[PDB]
C-alpha cells in the first residue's frame, strides 16, 4: 500500500527530495538546489500520516532510513554530504540533467489541457516540451498559441455576446433616465473584431512568456507518436525530425465537421473562422442547434444581423429539453427566426466574397423538410455548426497500440492512462468526459502532480456544471429532469420551480414571466437536489457557488435553512415551494 | 417529548385538523371545509414517524383514538359524524368563529417580517390584522403599504445602483463596437426618480390586494400595546380604539438617527427623503461611513454629482477590514471624496429649497477633524447616514412587561418569544440579530408556521451572507479576517488569495488588479471555510450560492474538488491557491 505509492513516485519523479521540515540538513541540500537553479519536487514526512512508514521504506531504494534523500529519475543520488560532494566538484548539473530519454514529457496540443500540463510538471523539474500547431480553415484562417477556447471559442464568443448584452444596457439606459436615443446608434463589426483580436493577440503572447519563464520548450510544429517514446515534429518548413520522451500527454482537441453536401466546405463557414471575419456576416444562416450554434445565432441577431437557424430535430440534445425549450422561444420573440425539422441538400454560391471592399458573398441554400416539403432561400453568409470531431489518425500511428473507442477519442483509466503506460490523455479527445476548458485545466494540473510529484488526487468529473450563452443565459448543474425521473421513476422524483423577474428589468419594462428556475430532487434520499436549472441575466455566477453545495449532496432542506441575499436574482433559490405534481402556477 | 407538542399544538392552533391521506372520512371532512370556506392547518399522522403515539396523545383532550378530529381554538369539536352535524344544521359557522378576542394574530407593523408573519397565519386559519403607519420625515416625507425595504431601502437603492452602473455601459460599449458619443449624454433625476416611484407605487398596491385575498384585515393606523392582550389604534382622523388579540407579533422596524447639531434636522435630510425628492441633490456631503452611507454617495456619483464622504473614524465597521478599504479606494479613485477622521459640529442655512423651480437650497457645513484643525465648506444637499434605531416606546407601554436592552431592541429567546409568554418580536427590532430582509421574511413565516400549524422549525440567524451595493459590490458570508484571528489564532488561520478582472472588462480597458477575493480557513478542522470575500461585478449573484456550501461545512478540499464554470468571475474561488502566509503576489 504504502510501498506501492512509494515506488511508483521515485521511477516516475523527475527530481525529488524526501524531507522533514525540522531538520537543518533539508534545509542545507533545499539551499544548495535553489542555488543551483535545480527544481525539485519535496516531500516533508513529518506531515503525512504515515510518514514514518515511509521513512521505513526509502531503504529498499537507498539502504539508508535517514533525514535528507534527494533522487533522480527512479535513482537514488544521495544523503547531504554525498549531495554537497557532488555540488563542490561541480558533478550534480551533469547528474540531475542525465537522461535516456530528450525530455521527462512532452506534451502534443498546446490548449486548454496540454499548457495547464506542462506548466505543472515544469514546476517540479520535469523537463518539458510543449507541441502546438494549427492545421488552417479551408479558407485559410489560422491564429496563435492557446488552443480553442483561448483563440476561436469561449473567449471570443463571451465577448461577442458582451457587446449583444450591451444593445438592451442602451435600451435600458433611457428608462433609467439617461438621455441617448437607442434607435440612432448602429454596432460596427470590424471595430469590435479588431478590439477581440488584440486582447487574443495578448494571450497568445502571455503563453509563450509563461512557457519561457518555466523553462517549457516550445516547439510550433505537428506532433505524431510513433512508438511510445518517440515524437516525429514536422516544421513549419516541412523539416522532420524526432525527440523522444519519458512520459507522453495527447492533448490535440477536437475541429468542427462539415455536413457531406455540395458547396459546404467551398462556400460555408465556422465557427473557426467566425470571430476573426474581416467583414459583417449579414443576412446570416446557422446550420445546427448546438450550443455553439445557438450562442452564434444569438449575439448575431443582437448586433443587428438577419438572422435564421435550421434546426434537424431538437435544440440542445442532451441538455433538460424543457430548459432548451425556453431557451429558444426567447430567441424567437426577440428576432431570430428558426426553419424547425430542416436540413439542408446543397449550397450554390452568386456573389464571390468581395476581399477588396469588405464585403461577404452571396448564396442560395437549398434543402427540405421532415415531411419532404422544399426549402429555398438565399443568404450572405452560412454557417456550420454541426458537431466538431478529433483527428487522431493525424496524431498517432496505429502500430503504437493506443485504443480508441468508436467515435475516435481515447479510452482511458480514471487517471487519464492509455492502453500505452507511459502514455496519457486530457481535455476533449478523453472519451466520455465532459468537453469544457476547466475540465481539461484540472485534468491536466492533476496529472502532472501525479507523475512528478507524488500526488494521489484524481479528477472528479461528476455533476461538473455548465452555462449556455445564450441572449437569456443557461445555468445547470447535475440531472436534467428526464434523466432523473428515467434513473428512479416519476414517484420518486420532486419538482420545485418558479418564474422570476429581475429588479433590474422592472424600470426597463422587459418581460415579467420569462425567467425560470426549478430544483429536481429525489424523495427517497432526503430530497436530494439531484440537478438545478436557472434561465436569466448572469446565470453563470448565478449557477457556480450551488455547484460546492451539490458535490457535498445538498439536500431541498440544505436550500431552505440558507437566507437569502436580497436585492439578487439567485435568492429565489432559497424560498421555492411550489411543486410540478401540485399544479399550482410558477407564475409571480 | 410527542405529549408536550401536542399540547403547545392544540392550544394555539386556530383551526387545525388531524388526519390521514388514506382515510376517505377525513377526505369528507375536508370537503366540508373548503365548501364553507373555512380554512385550517391539517397534519397528516402518516406521514410522521411518531404518528402512532400522536394519536393516543390525541385522546387527551378529545376522549378518541381515531382520525379525523378537529379542534378550534384549543377546543374538539368533533369527529366525521359531528363536524357534519354542525354543517346541515348551519351551526358550524358559529363555532370556527368562536373566540375569546377579536383576532387570533395582531402584527403591528406592516414591513417585510410583518407582512410576511401575516399573510402566513392567514393559510391555516388565522383571524388576522396587519397594522401599518409611516410617521412622517421632519420635512414632511411619507409613503405606502410595504415596510423600509420597499419603499426608502433595498428596492429604490438598488434601482438608482442600476441607474449608475449604466453610465460605465454607456462607456463600455463605444470599445465594444456601439456608435455612441458617452460624453455627449446627461441624466435626468427626475426621469429616474418618475419611473422608480411608479415601481414602488406597484408594489403598495399588490399588498394591499395580497392582504384582502388572502381575508387579511388590514388597518392603516398606529398601533401600541397597553396590555398582554389588548392594542390600542390611532387612525388618521385621531380617533382611539382598542382591539384584541391572541398572539401578538411586534415589526415595526427603526427610523434613521440625526446627530444632536444645530441645524440636523433642520436643513439635513436622509435615506429616507433620498428616494422620492423633486429634485437633484446637487453638491453633495454624506455624513456617515455605514453600508447605507458608501451606497448613496456611490449612486450619486455615477450620475454626475459632485460627492464628499465625511468618516468620524472607519469605512463599514463590523465588516472586514481589508475590504472596506478597497471598496473606499475604488470610490475614490472614481471621484468620490473623502474627508477622513472628521465629524460635523452645525449646519447653517444660506439658501431655502427652491420648491417652485425645482431646486436645492444651500448650506454651510462646520466641523473638525480629530487633530483639531478645522473643516468648513458649503454644499447644496446634506445626507445623514450614522445609524438607526427603533423607538419601542411608543408601541409599548412598560407595564406590559416586554423586557428591552441597552439599545432598545427587544430581548427574544430562539423562537422569538418576549418576556410576555403570547408575545413575540421579528425583525430588525429583535435585538442581536442580523438586520436585513430576507431575514425579516424567514423569521415570521416560520413564526406563523410554529404558532398556527404545528412547525417545530426553527430559524438559522447563523453566517447570513450580505452584498454591499456601492460602485463595485462586495459580497461576504461568514467571518471577517480579523474575528476569524481573534478567535481561534493567527497560526490556526490560512487565507487563499487572488487578484481577478472580469473578461468584460478586458476590451473595455477597466482596472487589472482591483477586483479581488478571498477564503479564511480554519486549519486545525480540516481547513474549514470560515469566511468568503468578493469585491468585483455581481457580487451577490457570486456569493449567494456559496452561502448553502458554508451552511453545510465546505472545506477548501470541496472548493477545489468542484469544477469551474467559465469564463466567470466566480470560478476564480474554486482554483485559489496563494496564501497570504507564503508572501506570494495575489496579483493576475
Ligand atoms: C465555439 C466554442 C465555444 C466554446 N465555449 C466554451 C465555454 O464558454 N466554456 C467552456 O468551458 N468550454 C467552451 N468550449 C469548449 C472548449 O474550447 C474546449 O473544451 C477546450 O478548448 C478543450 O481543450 P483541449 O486542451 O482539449 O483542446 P484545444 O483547446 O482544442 O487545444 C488543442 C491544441 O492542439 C493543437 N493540435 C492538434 N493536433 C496537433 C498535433 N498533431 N500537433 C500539435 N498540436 C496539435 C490544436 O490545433 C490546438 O491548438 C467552446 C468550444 C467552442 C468550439
Ligand atoms: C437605505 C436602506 C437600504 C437597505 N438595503 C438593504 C438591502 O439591500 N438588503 C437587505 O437585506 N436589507 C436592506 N436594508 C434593511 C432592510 O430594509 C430591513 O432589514 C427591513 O426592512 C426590516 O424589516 P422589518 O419588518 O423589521 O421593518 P420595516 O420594514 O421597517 O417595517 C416596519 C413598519 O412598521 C411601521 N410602524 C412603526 N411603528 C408602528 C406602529 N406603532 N404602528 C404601526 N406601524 C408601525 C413602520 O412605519 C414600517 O412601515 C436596507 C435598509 C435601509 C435603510
Ligand atoms: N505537410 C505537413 O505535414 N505540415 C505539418 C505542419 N505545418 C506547419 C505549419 C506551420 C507551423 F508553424 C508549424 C507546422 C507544415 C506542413
Ligand atoms: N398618535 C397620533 O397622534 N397619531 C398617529 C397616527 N397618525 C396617522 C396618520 C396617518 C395615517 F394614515 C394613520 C395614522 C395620526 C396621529
Amino acid at each position: 500500500g504504502t510501498s506501492q505509492w512509494l515506488r511508483k513516485t521515485v521511477d516516475s519523479a523527475a527530481v525529488i527530495l524526501f524531507s522533514k521540515t525540522t531538520c537543518p540538513y533539508c534545509k542545507k541540500v533545499k539551499d544548495v538546489l535553489a542555488e543551483a537553479k535545480i527544481k525539485h519536487a519535496t516531500i516533508e514526512l513529518d506531515q503525512l500520516s504515515n510518514g514514518s512508514a515511509i521513512q521505513k521504506c526509502l531503504a529498499s531504494f537507498s539502504k539508508i532510513e535517514t533525514v535528507p534523500q534527494m533522487f533522480v529519475r527512479g535513482k537514488f543520488i544521495g544523503d547531504s554530504q554525498t549531495v554537497l560532494k557532488y555540488y563542490s566538484n561541480d558533478e550534480l548539473a551533469g547528474i540531475v540533467n542525465e537522461s535516456k530519454y530528450d525530455y521527462d514529457l512532452i506534451v502534443i496540443g498546446g490548449g486548454s489541457g496540454g499548457l495547464a500540463a506542462g506548466k505543472e510538471a515544469a514546476k517540479y523539474g520535469a523537463k518539458t516540451a510543449v507541441l502546438d500547431y494549427v492545421e488552417p480553415t479551408p479558407i485559410g484562417t489560422t491564429w496563435g498559441l492557446g488552443g480553442t477556447c483561448v483563440n476561436v471559442g469561449c473567449i471570443p464568443k463571451k465577448l461577442m455576446h458582451q457587446a449583444g448584452l450591451l444593445s438592451h444596457a442602451l435600451e435600458d439606459a433611457e428608462h433609467f433616465g439617461w438621455s441617448l436615443d437607442r434607435s440612432k446608434i448602429s454596432h460596427n463589426w470590424s471595430t469590435m473584431v479588431e478590439g477581440v483580436q488584440s486582447h487574443i493577440g495578448s494571450l497568445n503572447w502571455g503563453y509563450k512568456v509563461a512557457l519561457r519563464d518555466n523553462q517549457v520548450t516550445y516547439l510550433n510544429a505537428k506532433g505524431r507518436l510513433i512508438s511510445p517514446h518517440e515524437v516525429q515534429i514536422t516544421d513549419k518548413n516541412q523539416k522532420v525530425s524526432t525527440i523522444t520522451g519519458n512520459k507522453i500527454i495527447l492533448a490535440t482537441g477536437e475541429r468542427p465537421k462539415y455536413p457531406e453536401i455540395p458547396g459546404a466546405v467551398e462556400y460555408g463557414i465556422t465557427s473557426d473562422d467566425l470571430f476573426s471575419l474581416p467583414y459583417f456576416p449579414g443576412k446570416t444562416l446557422v446550420i445546427g442547434a448546438s450550443y455553439v450554434a445557438l450562442e452564434c445565432a444569438g449575439f448575431l441577431a443582437s448586433l443587428g444581423g438577419d438572422v435564421t437557424v435550421m434546426v434537424r430535430s431538437i435544440l440542445l440534445r442532451g441538455f433538460d429539453q424543457q430548459m432548451a425549450e425556453k431557451v429558444g422561444d426567447y430567441m424567437e420573440n426577440h428576432g431570430v427566426k428558426f426553419a424547425k425539422l430542416c436540413v439542408p441538400d446543397e449550397i450554390k454560391q452568386l456573389k464571390v466574397v468581395d476581399t477588396e471592399n469588405n464585403k461577404p458573398g452571396l448564396l442560395l441554400v437549398k434543402g427540405h423538410y421532415t415531411d419532404g416539403k422544399k426549402f429555398e432561400e438565399e443568404f450572405e453568409t452560412v454557417i456550420f455548426a454541426v458537431g466538431r470531431e478529433p483527428q487522431l489518425s493525424k496524431v498517432l500511428c496505429e502500430t503504437v497500440g493506443v485504443k480508441l473507442d468508436k467515435n475516435g477519442r481515447v479510452v482511458c483509466t480514471d487517471d487519464e492512462q492509455t492502453t500505452v503506460s507511459n502514455v496519457y490523455a486530457i481535455g476533449d479527445i478523453n472519451a466520455g468526459k465532459p468537453q469544457l476548458t476547466p475540465v481539461a485545466i484540472q485534468a491536466g494540473r492533476y496529472l502532472a502532480r501525479r507523475l512528478f510529484a507524488g500526488a494521489t488526487e484524481l479528477t472528479d468529473y461528476s455533476n461538473v456544471a455548465t452555462t449556455v450563452f445564450t441572449p437569456l443565459e443557461y445555468g445547470a448543474c447535475g440531472l436534467s429532469e428526464e434523466d432523473a425521473i428515467e434513473k428512479y421513476g416519476d414517484k420518486d422524483i420532486e419538482v420545485y420551480h418558479s418564474n422570476f423577474k429581475p429588479l433590474e428589468w422592472t424600470v426597463a419594462h422587459r418581460e415579467d414571466n420569462v425567467c425560470y428556475m426549478k430544483l429536481v430532487c429525489r424523495k427517497s434520499d432526503n430530497m436530494r437536489v439531484l440537478g438545478l436549472h436557472v434561465l436569466g441575466p448572469n446565470a453563470g455566477e448565478i449557477t457556480q457557488g450551488y455547484a460546492v453545495a451539490i458535490k457535498m449532496g445538498a439536500t431541498k432542506a440544505d436550500f431552505d435553512r440558507t437566507i437569502g441575499i436580497h436585492p439578487t436574482c439567485s435568492e429565489t433559490f432559497t424560498t421555492l415551494h411550489v411543486t410540478k405534481k401540485s399544479g399550482v402556477s410558477p407564475i409571480v
